[PDB]
RNA sequence: CUACCCAUGUCCAGGGUGAAGUUCAGGUAACACUGAAUGGAGGCCCGAACCCACGCACGUUGAAAAGUGCGGGGAUGAGGUGUGGGUAGGGGUGAAAUGCCAAUCGAACCUGGAGAUAGCUGGUUCUCUCCGAAAUAGCUUUAGGGCUAGCCUCAAGGUAAGAGUCUUGGAGGUAGAGCACUGAUUGGACUAGGGGCCCCUACCGGGUUACCGAAUUCAGUCAAACUCCGAAUGCCAAUGACUUAUCCUUGGGAGUCAGACUGCGAGUGAUAAGAUCCGUAGUCGAAAGGGAAACAGCCCAGACCGCCAGCUAAGGUCCCAAAGUAUACGUUAAGUGGAAAAGGAUGUGGAGUUGCUUAGACAACCAGGAUGUUGGCUUAGAAGCAGCCACCAUUUAAAGAGUGCG
RNA sequence: UAGGCCCAGGCGACUGUUUAGCAAAAACACAGGUCUCUGCGAAGCCGUAAGGCGAAGUAUAGGGGCUGACGCCUGCCCGGU
RNA sequence: UCCUAAGGUAGCGAAAUUCCUUGUCGGGUAAGUUCCGACCCGCACGAAAGGCGCAACGAUCUGGGCACUGUCUCAACGAGAGACUCGGUGAAAUUAUAGUACCUGUGAAGAUGCAGGUUACCCGCGACAGGACGGAAAGACCCCGUGGAGCUUUACUGCAGCC
RNA sequence: CUGGGGCGGUCGCCUCCUAAAAGGUAACGGAGGCGCCCAAAGGUUCCCUCAGAAUGGUUGGAAAUCAUUCGCAGAGUGUAAA
RNA sequence: AAGGGCCAUCGCUCAACGGAUAAAAGCUACCCCGGGGAUAACAGGCUUAUCUCCCCCAAGAGUCCACAUCGACGGGGAGGUUUGGCACCUCGAUGUCGGCUCAUCGCAUCCUGGGGCUGUAGUCGGUCCCAAGGGUUGGGCUGUUCGCCCAUUAAAGCGGUA
RNA sequence: UGGUGGCGAUAGCGAAGAGGUCACACCCGUUCCCAUACCGAACACGGAAGUUAAGCUCUUCAGCGCCGAUGGUAGUCGGGGGUUUCCCCCUGUGAGAGUAGGACGCCGCCAA
RNA sequence: GGUACCUAACCAGAAAGCCACGGCUAACUACGUGCCAGCAGCCGCGGUAAUACGUAGGUGGCAAGCGUUGUCCGGAAUUA
RNA sequence: GGGAGUACGGUCGCAAGACUGAAACUCAAAGGAAUUGACGGGGGCCCGCACAAGCGGUGGAGCAUGUGGUUUAAUUCGAAGCAACGCGAAGAACCUUACCAGGUCUUGACAUCCUCUGACAAUCCUAGAGAUAGGACGUCCCCUUCGGGGGCAGAGUGACAGGUGGUGCAUGGUUGUCGUCAGCUCGUGUCGUGAGAUGUUGGGUUAAGUCCCGCAACGAGCGCAACCCUUGAUCUUAGUUG
RNA sequence: CUUAUGACCUGGGCUACACACGUGCUACAAUGGACAGAACAAAGGGCAGCGAAACCGCGAGGUUAAGCCAAUCCCACAAAUCUGUUCUCAGUUCGGAUCGCAGUCUGCAACUCGACUGCGUGAAGCUGGAAUCGCUAGUAAUCGCGGAUCAGCAUGCCGCG
RNA sequence: GCCGAGGUGGUGGAAUUGGUAGACACGCUACCUUGAGGUGGUAGUGCCCAAUAGGGCUUACGGGUUCAAGUCCCGUCCUCGGUACCA
RNA sequence: GCCCGGAUAGCUCAGUUGGUAGAGCAGGGGAUUGAAAAUCCCCGUGUCCUUGGUUCGAUUCCGAGUCCGGGCACCA
RNA sequence: CCCGGAUAGCUCAGUCGGUAGAGCAGGGGAUUGAAAAUCCCCGUGUCCUUGGUUCGAUUCCGAGUCCGGGCACCA
């Protein structure tokens, strides 16, 4: 029945349209106030360091280095050493 | 007798209860009305005779083929009975039960067809000798009955044709075994492909995992309806040999068609039955004797008949109860043997392996019971000790931050 | 030697009758209700005719079925029979 | 919303119907599977197979209370009629022969009789009935017979009778 | 018929397994058929492979059709089974 | 000539299919009669699926602690009362449930005696073990057996024995 | 060498080569007989440029396939016995599997 | 009971409150408040400017008392 | 007034129910006639593109545009039947502009005060997205009888300033709307205890309370129309850039 | 309310879009399409405002520039119409969205987010369901033009024939 | 327990014949109508993707047979109608 | 006198021998109104009774009051 | 064995030789502040197939399916 509460709680992503209360939390190489997003390949947490990949657009993914997606990168210049702050 | 019914006489002790009326008085215009007295109706009441059977008790080879005892319901009417008649069995009759119709009744009674029929049950008498079975198959409104075939006896034949063993020759696909077909199924390697973390992002560009994974091959099992394989036997053979005589044909006559149990081969079941359905083999049935204490069905063995003789089988040999307290070697100690398991067990017997093992073990005695670091957390502490985490290392003859314990 | 009484309850209204000789009632009967047959040689019955029951009767009568005094009541379906 | 020729109205309702059940809820009792009062998820009540309610009635039938009681705890005693005893008369069902112990064990599976043991002098009499599958009735239930008789209707062929 | 009858299920044929390496053998024991169909689906004559897979390819896709190898067999055998 | 045979021949789920007739279904508790333990219910018998009684392995619960107490998924048995299988004796009769009457027998024990462990302070207790000599209440309902209930008692035992 | 038989693939595939003057083959063409559901692919018809590559034969080898012992075992006809869903002992029989091995051809007939 | 009383001496020293304040009914403003908290005998007041709630100021009422309460009569000619 | 002709108790009846007949409770009112109104699937008269008789479109199609919803950091706020929806917007690239993010700033961007001190500026420089800065140079205030005044600037200071913050159910003002529909009242007189009624109704007409007649009413006022413009004819005067 | 609900700047947004709604134009064609010729208005506007003619660009326009503070000059050559030519009934020689490339203007700047050409591309649609809306004579419909508004932008609204 | 029938769009219910539908009605869905309702009028309306075309998915569930299966065949599960008898 | 537990949102109630905290309703948030109801949704919104206390966080663990809830004692 | 039904989409009629007829439905029309129910219009038919008589002939004989009512054979 509390697993059904986990079924009924789908709607906590619904406060992640219309903005969320966010600081500059992913500090981008000492430079603040830049468009970054949390990587869905693997979650950026302070294990190994976290690296921002300059995408073609639509945001910057903080791919959490030691990931199979971040390791096989063509155009390594797009990776940016950023801070977890 | 009884069931109603038809004409006909006949009986019912007493007490209670009191309507319809009636009359009088009152009352009203007058009938309604009212009160007294009278009158006495009633499938009315209580209770005898008299009917009638409800409730127990007694009876039940009874006093009695339905009673008596102590009490009970009707007892002036749908009543009770006496006498004289009526209705007849596939009918009568019935305030109805299928009750009564002569101690009879879901069709009375009596002699008749009639010695009915009965595939059912009981019974079937004098003796020996001669050989002697079956309980299954098919079909059947049959399934406990029957006929044909199977198996037995009697007669006559053709005659050695039969059976057993050895011999060579096959047909056949179980038990077993195999996994090559069929299915089932283990595990690894490998992987098309598939989504998924999802990245870059037109479900489009590709990366990725133990997220799966068809195929793929490597090893691995498994079968009543899986066979590339495939025995023993059992069966049809030819062929001679040996030892045996029994087969077939024709004909008279049958009985048997409910079977049991023990072992192996299966099914049904619960790998339950002294269960059931069969296979092939026994016994019993139809077979006494001896053992299994006694006991159809197991283990021996077939009974013409007599003896106050002899030998063996199964099983027995201390005593019932005939036979060795024989003989050799072991084994149990439980009365196991004389009841049964998973499993538990320093019970013991005989093996084999190998560690320890007089520069001396085992048990026990005496001392050693460390260092880094009395470790530090979660916590108010843990010298491991609410419990981790490095399975660390030198002091030393030797001590693990540890067997444990609290 | 001649009532035991009181509270309720269904079932039968009631007195009556049968299971001679297991079973007396909650069954039958019953008055009343009721639909229907039947115009008189009625219908129905006995049973192949007669004959004289019904009835020396005549729809306010007589057979038959269905229920059961009285009081309140008896609604729906004509497709099948 | 499908289906009917039409979908149960009045009054009753765990009922002489009710399975689950002793339904639940209340009075009766210290305690009440029955009984009464109400409840309706009426398995399967219902209107002349009649529905409900009914004062009077019954050797009906369930339940409760008083009265009084050997019905009972818990038996006792007394009268008499059988019983036993002494003369009189004197049957009957039944009955293989019968000097008939009881434990196990076996067996047509539940012994008086056989086997193993155990105990027991012979013979009556008064009582009890555990047993002889004690007697009386070739089972009334149950299944077969190609039995049988009453009953039944849209089984079959018939017939009477009215058409 | 019947592991007492009742109801329920079945009744003859064909194939398999039980069946015990010949044939046969039962159970209300295990599995499925049949009351046909065909005028070519027979008769002969002569002819020639199949099932998938793997590729290559319009529409075409896992799966139409074309080749193309590898394929004694996995298919096809009027219809159940051996 | 009729009609008959011969031959070819068609009409039947006569399906219960070797087809008794061209043509067929019901109840008996109102019951008979011949038969059967060939064939049931009641009991006996064999077996033990089911049925209570034990145990085995132990994950776990029990603060820790498997083993005071419970013990899952699982295995193995013993008992022959129950629901049942089989149809062996009994259908020329073995009367069947429940109470009353007289009790008898086993022990897996309910009290009483003895003890061991305990999560046994004490008083009660739980649990196995030795014990069958003695006892085991009285009622309302139910035909009751069982069980509920009231009230006690030290205890309100279970199971045979047709 | 060719044609044609018989012998359980011990005759098989599989790979490695060799050979062709004739022989046998592909190979060259459809005018004709005949033809492919469409065709000279095959079947028919006829021809001989070059071709040993294919097949055809001739050799090697054991990689698969195939054949196949001995030894023992399973199971087992009968003989008895024991704790009786099974099992032991004796006489006799005797596989499969697994190997040792054999084998990548033998025997005929006719033409040259 | 030396009580009433009277005589003299003493001090602004000892000593006021509750009720009302929209209309009935004499007397009102300011804050708080926002169908909530609360008033109410009668009509009825408050969903953001409450003279009607609560508070403060200020009035008014009456006084050692004032309001509310339950009674009985009256107004009620509304038992005539 | 409801509770109610109900319950209960009793009589009466064959029953259905009649007759006698309450109460606890609850609202401050339920009803009586009358008047002005509004409505009528009531009547009579009568009007407008209302309907009929026609024309042309909207609803399908793309596209512009407007609000919905939804969507986002925000999609600024208001208008919501006709009488909001090409509307405020007679013009959203920044400006507008409020909204959202970042950068800011705090007598203020803007107004009076008050205290001074002098013109501030202008520019280029580096910043920086820019606001804002820091700077450089350049700061030149006028009018006066010399004190002052007039600004302009900055520095201050508290006053205040500011709000496109909220309520159009506090409001002025402003327009739509019934509709350019034919109506709404007053003064005096009476009428009726009073509310109100007459005048305005009756008759005849009109686009109309237009107007006439009648009339217990006579009158007046706001409305209608008219005078105001435009267009439609002509004359006078005036003729250029006609 | 107040070192913020006030002020300033950048940039975003008011223009989003699965989907309905009003309100407007351009169309679905032969009374049309295409080309050429011919002719005809009213009203309004113009000083950092109009811009002629002229030349150059396929063109939108560029270039320079007369004239005009206006019945003088410019916006402005009106369109429908008329007459020829061609088109022949189909998703086309109608449609003109959507979209690509190449351009021009204004302005600091046209990406979100402007208008207009030049080239291409060429869908939806072949008179639209129930229901509804306007209109009594220069109105119905139809065709162009002017202006406010604005640097820039109209299928919008006024106003004109 | 045994038989007999039947398992469905949001819902009720036909398609029970061999070839594909998931009728038809009622929902529901946007619009039209009304001042907003109910009502009435067109349009679709099984689930899910493609605003389109189309495809997937399916008629309790599970498996077979078929070129096919809501249906054919069989197992499970659910719910109705009938039976559970004689001592 | 004695001891034994609860002293939790606005209200009910979960956290319990140690994870600061939920849930329900109420209430508030705005869309829309005079504001309500209706429709659209949003939000926990707590001196864990205080005083102390071993601290490397405690609503719970401990004492200390207070308080509530108890049952035993104390007969003048 | 006889008798009953073979057309328009459908339900149904219907000539003695010369041909397409109703009703319901389909399609639209007007009608109506909407709606059915009415009110008109055309629609669509080898009159079952095959031969024959005859000038061709639903017409009408020569030749036959399938549904209902019966007499009555059925071993």
């Amino acid at each position: 029945e509390q697993e059904k509460i986990v079924q009924e709680v789908t709607g906590e992503p619904k406060p992640y349209p219309q903005g969320r209360k966010r600081e500059a939390g992913v500090r981008v190489k000492g430079i603040d106030n830049l468009l970054v997003r949390l990587s869905k390949c693997c979650n950026p947490v302070p294990g190994d360091d976290i690296v921002g990949f300059i995408t073609k657009g639509r945001g910057v993914s903080v791919h959490r280095e030691d990931c199979p997606n971040v390791k096989t990168n063509e155009a390594q210049e797009r990776l940016i050493p950023v801070e977890w702050e």
